[PDB]
């Protein structure tokens, strides 16, 4: 059986609800869990789902350059696959492999309806309305590395207020939008999940960038090409879209 | 020096307009030529552009399984890279490698404005308005392989009318839309190019599927992972977006 690392994140992975105790893979459900099952159906492997111990996706430390999260598990061969809303990025692609994307997306803004704010530029040029991102994720890294004036300005604002405006999870960011005057820079797929359930919330502007989620494997893994082919098959037979419709 | 296979397709690749006759790489421009130049700078290779002799992208003969087009050139090692609007598909991925996508898109419908036609199902349930696609391309292959009722029905229609509703190029399909009662099934990125320039035309419905275009390499090519990393770099620094804006 392959060891599959993943992390709790609605509606990709959550704990299945039951009146009775649940065990093993049966404990989990969500889009990535359905995806994993479908990949299993196509490729013929068995697997054990394990939540990443440190609760992180995968970033490199500023000082020592140590990797953490699901990415680190793959690097050290403590897992065979990572199946999660894990963004395919330049810095990650240099240390692990990714399948072709099972979802395509971009950074955008979660905020409230009915305001004058219509774009990232509107946020960048003011300070009354606070804004931020999940600390150390692909979204924050985008802003940290941008040489675009607007996003450059936004990173200056965020980094000078790290403790106060950067959050530890999508959920935290979402709650802050719901309970303070705050705009949350977050991935469009997850924004769409939220706005479908909170009628007062909306995406502001369009996508700021473009990226995919891919299944991660340790570099040199034989499963990378197999998983890519299975994802393409699922895409083409319309299964990925059915799964999205199911969970969103 | 790398041999790069490509094909004329506006605005991805076109003959540069000039009084003086141009030679070698100077003949060509377009989104894909910009992409090639950007890749060349990051990875440090020189190259010769060659238009694929048979003028095809790459399909399998369904009697004998032989491949054609740019896919065949890569398989036979007659080219090092294919840089074109070449869709990443299940059947092609089994025989060549693709970089991560530099553009994401989907099949949709090009038609005239002001009709009640709102979806593929609206077309499928009638026969007065003809419809078709480029013969043997990724769009056609999608319909040919689909088990979805609406799409299977559309495939029955198109395949039985093979001689009259399937075309040899996007250009031919577009002229069909302009000059008769016909809806063209084609890739959304190309539709966007067309609708921006013909105000009487529009996209009907949304995307029917999802796919990317990627750089092709012969299977096992070392350039695959380097090209993927270069694409991610171009995407993250906003260049791919500027390239699309330039050419669309
Ligand atoms: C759930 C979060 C922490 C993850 C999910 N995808 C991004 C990633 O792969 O880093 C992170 C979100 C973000 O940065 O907006
Ligand atoms: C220009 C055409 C012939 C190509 C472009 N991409 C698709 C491909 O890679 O097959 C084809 C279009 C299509 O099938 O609608
Ligand atoms: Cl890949
Ligand atoms: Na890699
Ligand atoms: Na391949």
């Amino acid at each position: 059986s392959l060891i599959v690392t993943t992390i709790l994140e609605e509606p990709y992975v959550l704990f299945k609800k039951s009146d009775k105790p649940l065990y093993g893979n049966d404990r989990f459900e969500g889009y990535c869990i359905d995806l994993l099952r479908e990949l299993s159906t196509i490729l013929g492997f068995t697997y054990e789902i394990r939540l990443v111990e440190d609760g992180k996706y995968g970033a490199q430390d500023d000082v020592n350059g140590q990797w953490n999260g699901m990415v680190r598990e793959l690097i050290d061969h403590k897992a065979d696959l990572a199946v999660a809303p894990l963004a395919i990025t330049y810095v990650r692609e240099k240390v692990i492999d990714f399948s072709k994307p099972f979802m395509t997306l971009g950074i955008s803004i979660l905020y409230r309806k009915g305001t004058p704010i219509d774009s990232a530029d509107d946020l960048a040029k003011q300070t009354k309305i606070e804004y931020g991102a999940v600390e150390d994720g692909a979204t924050m890294t985008f802003f940290k590395k941008s040489k675009i004036s607007t996003y450059d300005k936004m990173w200056a604002f965020m980094s000078s207020r790290r403790q106060s405006v950067l959050v530890k999870s999508n959920e935290e960011g979402i709650q802050r939008v719901l309970t303070s005057d705050y705009a949350f820079l977050m991935e469009s797929t997850t924004i769409e999940f939220v706005t479908q359930r909170n009628c007062n919330l909306t995406q502001i502007g369009g996508l700021i960038d473009s990226k995919g989620y891919g299944v991660g494997t340790p570099m040199g893994s034989p499963y990378r090409d197999k998983i890519t082919i299975a994802i393409l098959q699922l895409q083409e037979e319309g299964k990925l879209h059915m799964m999205k419709e199911k969970w969103w």
